[PDB]
């Protein structure tokens, strides 16, 4: 059929899109007239890649589809961001391999194997009573500032406070803890420009690898002596490797629930009968549908190994395809009015924590929990909050940010 109708050489993951709005309307056009799409890209201008573009996707079910065929569709080859600075040196995307979220089977199959045992739901859940108690402080201490910057003063703490209770950090190390998972987010918007998340990364290395050697001598009531400690089969994470995995829990569990927590607040103060609904019922669907509106990581791409048909489109070998989850989270034929924020909305197929398959999102439920503690804080401590201006958006070719929203909690 016709061609989308799209402005000459729009790239779906330009930063410069994104520090200004979420391109919703442009999405809903190619699933319309294009569902996959070739997102064509000018030399030097791939964000990293050098291969002239991508496939655009941007249906759930072909989402669910390429995450379930990880044999095909590879997260190794290329890593799974699939923008960075436009002149960032190859051998740069390909040191993200050490992390697991880039890996392949079977490389990939030991070390989730090895994460899972200790990352549990027992485990998860034993954080529920220090989370709420540090979730309703956090409200409070910003109820009593009467306003101010709700991404800082709200949102920002609980994730943080989450990895630190459930790697066992100790308190006098939660600062300095903190401030590298903040670096590590990135210095492709202008206010984070002079951050350097490689030195950050190394110096986090080094303190998880100091962590690791004095909880194998002494261990305690965290996950980390679950991963340190040989199993039957001798496995366990080395040293380095349990820095890799502090690595991807320090990036991986900090920004993506921060925004959902100020894009879901977001969403309230714009649909009012749903924030009424809430304070009254608190029901925790609440936190699945606030992840599909939030879609906090708009993307992640793969590599596929070997030519493959996709719903009539023939992806070649070697070419990437890039998941737009804030695409699939509004996909007609899977949700009834995706256009309308529901916090019952259920079941919720969202796919805001990746497609089912190997690399779903082992941090879902901790996810989950994080939110609806701080929203039953929100609501108990200023459940009249209004916002003052509007939000200030990240510049980011694949994460969907909100840097700044100011806000009178007092209302
Ligand atoms: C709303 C919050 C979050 C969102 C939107 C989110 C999103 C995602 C997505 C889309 C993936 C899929 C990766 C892929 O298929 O390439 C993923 C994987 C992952 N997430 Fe999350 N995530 C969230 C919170 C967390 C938290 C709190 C943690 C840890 C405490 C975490 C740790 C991980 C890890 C380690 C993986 C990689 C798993 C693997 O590669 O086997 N995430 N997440
Ligand atoms: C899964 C994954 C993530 C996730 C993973 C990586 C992430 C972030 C945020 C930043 N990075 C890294 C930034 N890249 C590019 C810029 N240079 C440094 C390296 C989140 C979250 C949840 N679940």
């Amino acid at each position: 059929g016709p061609s989308p109708n799209l402005p000459p050489g729009f790239d779906f993951t330009d930063p410069a899109i994104y520090a200004e709005r979420l391109p919703v309307a442009e999405f809903a056009e190619l699933r319309s007239a294009a569902p996959i799409w070739w997102n064509g890209q000018d030399p030097g201008k791939g964000g990293g890649f050098h291969d002239g573009g991508f496939w655009a996707i941007t249906k759930l079910n072909d989402v669910k589809e390429i995450s379930r065929h990880s044999d095909v569709f590879s997260s190794y080859e290329n890593g799974v961001i699939p923008r960075f600075k436009n002149d960032i040196a190859r051998e740069d995307i390909e040191v993200q391999r050490f992390v697991m979220l880039n890996m392949d089977a079977p490389h990939h199959t030991r070390l989730r194997k090895i994460i899972s045992r200790g990352f549990t739901p027992r485990a998860v859940g034993r954080l529920h009573d220090e989370l709420q108690e540090r979730a309703q402080k956090i409200a409070a201490e910003a109820a009593a500032a009467g306003s101010g910057d709700f991404v800082e003063q709200v949102s920002c703490e609980l994730p943080l406070q989450a990895i630190a209770g459930l790697l066992g950090v100790p308190q006098e190390d939660r600062g300095k803890l903190f401030h590298w998972s903040n670096e590590m987010t990135g210095n492709e918007d202008p206010e984070y420009a002079h951050i350097d998340p490689k030195a950050s990364s190394a110096e986090l290395i080094g303190y998880a690898m100091k962590m690791a050697e004095e909880k194998a001598k002494n261990p305690a009531d965290d996950i980390v002596t679950q991963l340190i400690q040989a199993d039957i089969d001798g496995e366990k994470l080395s040293d380095d490797e349990f820095g890799f995995f502090v690595v991807m829990l320090a990036v991986a569990g900090n920004e993506t629930t921060r925004n959902s927590i100020t894009q879901g607040m977001m969403a309230f103060a714009e649909h009012p009968d749903q924030w009424e609904l809430y304070k009254k019922v608190r029901p925790e669907t609440a936190a699945d549908e606030i992840v599909r509106w939030a879609t906090p990581v708009t993307a992640f791409q793969r590599t596929a190994l070997r030519d493959y048909e996709l719903s009539g489109v023939q992806i070649k070998k070697g070419q990437r395809v890039v998941m737009f989850y804030r695409s699939a989270n509004f996909d007609e034929e899977v949700f009834q009015d995706p256009f309308t924020f529901n916090i019952l909305r259920n079941p919720n197929p969202h796919v805001g924590f990746g497609g089912t398959g190997a690399h779903y999102c082992i941090g879902a439920n901790l996810a989950r929990m994080t939110i609806n503690l701080i929203f039953n804080a929100v609501a108990d401590h200023m459940p009249d909050l209004k916002p003052i201006s509007a939000p200030e958006r990240l510049r980011s070719g694949w994460l969907n940010g909100i840097k700044h929203w100011q806000v009178d909690y007092t209302g």
